[PDB]
C-alpha cells in the first residue's frame, strides 16, 4: 500500500474524497464514481512521489512523466490535482530544491506578523507562489516558541522539544528536509519522593492505574451522563476529578462500615452464646450435685445419668457452634477492606500524574474544559513521540532561508481597509523610529497570549469584530517553563530519558516535577508545570537552580551533584512576545473557538488573516499544528489574490 500509505502520511482517507476535494472538484464528486477512483489514485500517487523525495520540488511535468498508463494520458486531470495539492501545501512545502526557479515578477504584497513556525511556513509557501512577502519579527531571532540554547557543545530547547509521532506528521517531512536528528523517548520514567527515595515498581503501576481509571471515569461522566454544567458554570476537568475521588473515598468508607458491622454482629452472637453456655454450666453443676441419692437408684442413677449426659449433648454441642463463630470472627478481623482510598503518600504520587497532565495541557486542571480538553484526541499521529537531539531550532532556522525577515521590529498597529492594508511597527532597539509597511493583505501569527493582552500590545483599526475578540477571551492560553542545567559531568542514569520528582503538596505538584536527559552534553531539563509555572517566574535563576540541585542531591546524593557550569531558565508568561506557552481548551470554550480564530476579517473582501497554534482545531498547541495553519493560510490567501 504505497499510494495508500502516502494518503495516510498526508492525513487523508486513501479511498474517499474529502469535503475540500469535493468543493474544488465538484464535477468529479457529482459524476462517474469511476472517475473518482481515478482522481484518488492520481492524488495518492502524486503525494507518494513527493513524500518519497521531499528534498526536491515536484513539478506538474515530472508528476505526469512518472504516472503509469492510462493516468499519464489524462493531462488535464493530473494538472488539476497537482495544482490543488501544491496550493494547499500537501506537496512542495517546507524546504526543498527548486528545479523551477522563482519568477522575477512578484504579484501581490503580504505582510506576515511573526516569524515563528506558522509565519515561516506560510511565508515560504506564499513566496514560492510568486507573491511579495515580508515578515516582521519583534525578537532578534526567528522561531518564536521554538527556542534553542546553543553554547559550545551544549544544546537545550527552552520551547518546543517533542515531536509527536511521525505517522501522518508533517514534521516527518520537514525532519528529512533539514536533517534534524530525532530520538525516541524511552518509556521508563522512575519516580522519586520528596525524600529522594525511589517509588517501588508496584506502587508506581498501582497509582498510574488509578490515575487512568480516574480519567476514564471523568470521560464517562462527561460523554454519557452529560455532567458538563453545574450551577450554570461549565465543569472543569479538575472539578470532575475531585468529585470522582470523593466517590471513591465514599465507597471505601462504606465497605469499611459494612465490615465493622459484620464484626460487631459476630461479636454479639458470641457474647450471647457464651452467656447461655455459662448458664448451662450452672445447670450442669445443679446435677453434678444432688444426683447421688436412693435404693430405687438402679433407676434413679440411670435417670440422673441419661439426664446429665443429655446436658452435654447440649453443651459441647454449643462449643461447636461456638468454634464456627470464633473462626468466622478471626477470619474477618484478619481480612479488613481498604482503610483508605489513597494513603497520604499515594495521593502525592497521584498528584505527580496530574502535574504531568498539567504539563501536557500547559495549565492547571481546574481551568480545563471537562467536555472538550481532549477535543482533538481523534487526530493524534501514530508512533512513538521523539525528542530533538540537535535542537528544535534547526527547523525555523532552515525555513527562514531566502526570506525577507525584519528582526527587532515590533508591530504596534494593523490598519485594514476595503482597499489595502497598513502595518505600523517600531524598532525595538530604538522605539523612536517607526516603520509603515503597505500591503494587500496581512497574516497575523501573533500568539493568543499577545491577542489577549490588556491593554492591547497591537491595535487593530478598525477594531476586531466582537465574534473574534469574544473567542480570544474564552480560549485558554497556558504556561510551562523549563530550567536548563548544564554540567561538565553526567551523574544521572544515561539510559533513562526522564525521571520524576514527586512533590509534597497538591498545590505545588508541578514544581520541578520532571527531569529530561536528552542531549550530547551533560544537560538536564527540569519542568515547572501547572500553578507552579506562573509563580516560579517570580523567583530568580539562582534560587530556582538551587531548589533543583536540592532535588537532584536528594536523589543521587550530594557530592554526586556538582554546581552547574551553565543554566538557563524560561519565563514564557513574562515574555512580552508570547505571554504564555500554548493554548488549551478552557472551561466554557470549545474546539469551535479555534475555527473562529482562523476566520479572516474582511470589511468588501478578505484582508486580515490568522495563523498560529491557536487557529487550528485538530492540531492545537503544537509545532506541526503551527506549521499546518501556516500552509493553510497561504493557500487561502493565494486563492484570494492569485486566484
Ligand atoms: C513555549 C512552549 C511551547 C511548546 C512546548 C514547550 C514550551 C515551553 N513544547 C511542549 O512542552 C509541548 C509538548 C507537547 C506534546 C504534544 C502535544 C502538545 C504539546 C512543545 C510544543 N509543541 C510541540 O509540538 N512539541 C513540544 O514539545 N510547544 C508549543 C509550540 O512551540 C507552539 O505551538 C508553536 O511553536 C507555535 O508557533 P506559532 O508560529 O503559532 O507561534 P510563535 O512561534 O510564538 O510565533 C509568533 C511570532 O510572533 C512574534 N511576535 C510576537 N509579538 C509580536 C509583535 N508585536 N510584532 C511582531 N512580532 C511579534 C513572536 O516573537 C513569534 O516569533
Amino acid at each position: 500500500s504505497g499510494v495508500e500509505g502516502a494518503a495516510f502520511q498526508s492525513r487523508l482517507p486513501h479511498d474517499r474524497m474529502t469535503s475540500q476535494e469535493a468543493a474544488c472538484f465538484p464535477d468529479i464528486i457529482s459524476g462517474p464514481q469511476q472517475t473518482q477512483k481515478v482522481f484518488l489514485f492520481i492524488r495518492n500517487r502524486t503525494l507518494q512521489l513527493w513524500l518519497d523525495n521531499p528534498k526536491i520540488q515536484l513539478t506538474f511535468e515530472a508528476t505526469l512523466q512518472q504516472l503509469e498508463a492510462p493516468y499519464n494520458s489524462d493531462t488535464v486531470l493530473v494538472h488539476r490535482v497537482h495544482s490543488y495539492l501544491e496550493r494547499h501545501g500537501l506537496i512542495n512545502f517546507g524546504i526543498y530544491k527548486r528545479i523551477k526557479p522563482l519568477p522575477t515578477k512578484k504579484t501581490g504584497k503580504v505582510i506576515i506578523i511573526g516569524s515563528g513556525v506558522s509565519g515561516l511556513a506560510a511565508a515560504r509557501q506564499l513566496q514560492s507562489f510568486g507573491m511579495d512577502v515580508t515578515l516582521l519579527e519583534a525578537r532578534d531571532r526567528v522561531g518564536g516558541r521554538v527556542a534553542t540554547f546553543r553554547k559550545g557543545n551544549y544544546v537545550a530547547d527552552l520551547g518546543a522539544m517533542v515531536v509527536t509521532g511521525l505517522g501522518g506528521n508533517p514534521m516527518a517531512v520537514v525532519s528529512k528536509q533539514v536533517n534534524m536528528e530525532l530520538a525516541k523517548i524511552k518509556q521508563k520514567c522512575p519516580l522519586y519522593e520528596a525524600n529522594g527515595q525511589a517509588v517501588p515498581k508496584e506502587k508506581d503501576e498501582m497509582v498510574e492505574q488509578e490515575f487512568n481509571r480516574l480519567l476514564e471515569a471523568t470521560s464517562y461522566l462527561s460523554h454519557q451522563l452529560d455532567f458538563n454544567v453545574l450551577n450554570n458554570k461549565p465543569v472543569s476537568l479538575g472539578q470532575a476529578l475531585e468529585v470522582v475521588i470523593q466517590l471513591q473515598e465514599k465507597h471505601v468508607k462504606d465497605e469499611q462500615i459494612e465490615h465493622w458491622k459484620k464484626i460487631v454482629k459476630t461479636q454479639e452472637e458470641l457474647k450471647e452464646l457464651l452467656n447461655k453456655m455459662v448458664n448451662l454450666k450452672e445447670k450442669i453443676k445443679e446435677l453434678h450435685q444432688q444426683y447421688k441419692e436412693d435404693i430405687t437408684a438402679e433407676f434413679l442413677v440411670k435417670s440422673k445419668h441419661r439426664d446429665l449426659t443429655a446436658l452435654c449433648k447440649e453443651y459441647d454441642e454449643l462449643a461447636e457452634t461456638q468454634g464456627k463463630l470464633e473462626e468466622k470472627l478471626q477470619e474477618l478481623e484478619a481480612n479488613p477492606p481498604s482503610d483508605v482510598y489513597l494513603s497520604s503518600r499515594d495521593r502525592q504520587i497521584l498528584d505527580w500524574h496530574f502535574a504531568n497532565l498539567e504539563f501536557a495541557n500547559a495549565t492547571p486542571l481546574s481551568t480545563l474544559s471537562l467536555k472538550h480538553w481532549d477535543q482533538d484526541d481523534d487526530f493524534e499521529f501514530t508512533g512513538s513521540h521523539l525528542t530533538v537531539r540537535n535542537g528544535y531550532s534547526c527547523v525555523p532556522v532552515a525555513l527562514a532561508e531566502g526570506l525577507d525577515i525584519k528582526l527587532n521590529t515590533a508591530v504596534r498597529q494593523v490598519r485594514y481597509t476595503a482597499s489595502g492594508c497598513e502595518v505600523i511597527a517600531v524598532n525595538t532597539r530604538s522605539t523612536s523610529q517607526t516603520f509603515i509597511y503597505k500591503c494587500d493583505a496581512v497574516l497575523c501569527t501573533l500568539p493568543l497570549g499577545v491577542l489577549k493582552q490588556q491593554p492591547p500590545a497591537v491595535q487593530f483599526v478598525p477594531p476586531l469584530p466582537e465574534w473574534k475578540t469574544s473567542a480570544v477571551q474564552r480560549m485558554g492560553f497556558g504556561n510551562l517553563n523549563k530550567v536548563v542545567l548544564c554540567f561538565d559531568r553526567v551523574f544521572w542514569d544515561p539510559s533513562v530519558n526522564l525521571f520524576g520528582h514527586v512533590g509534597s503538596t497538591t498545590a505545588s505538584r508541578g514544581e520541578l516535577f520532571l527531569f529530561w536527559n536528552l542531549y550530547k552534553a551533560p544537560i538536564l531539563l527540569a519542568l515547572v508545570a501547572g500553578e507552579a509555572a506562573g509563580i516560579m517566574e517570580n523567583i530568580s535563576d539562582d534560587v530556582i537552580v538551587g531548589r533543583c540541585l536540592a532535588i537532584l542531591k536528594g536523589i543521587f546524593g550530594s557530592s554526586a551533584v556538582p554546581q552547574p557550569k551553565e543554566t538557563v531558565v524560561s519565563r514564557w508568561r513574562a515574555d512580552p512576545w508570547a505571554r504564555g506557552s500554548y493554548s488549551y481548551v478552557a472551561a466554557g470554550s470549545s474546539g469551535n473557538d479555534y475555527d473562529l480564530m482562523a476566520q479572516p476579517i474582511t470589511p468588501p473582501i478578505p484582508r486580515l488573516f490568522f495563523a498560529g497554534e491557536h487557529t487550528i482545531r485538530n492540531y492545537p498547541a503544537t509545532v506541526h499544528g503551527a506549521l499546518l495553519s501556516g500552509l493553510r493560510e497561504a493557500g487561502r490567501i493565494a486563492d484570494q489574490f492569485l486566484g
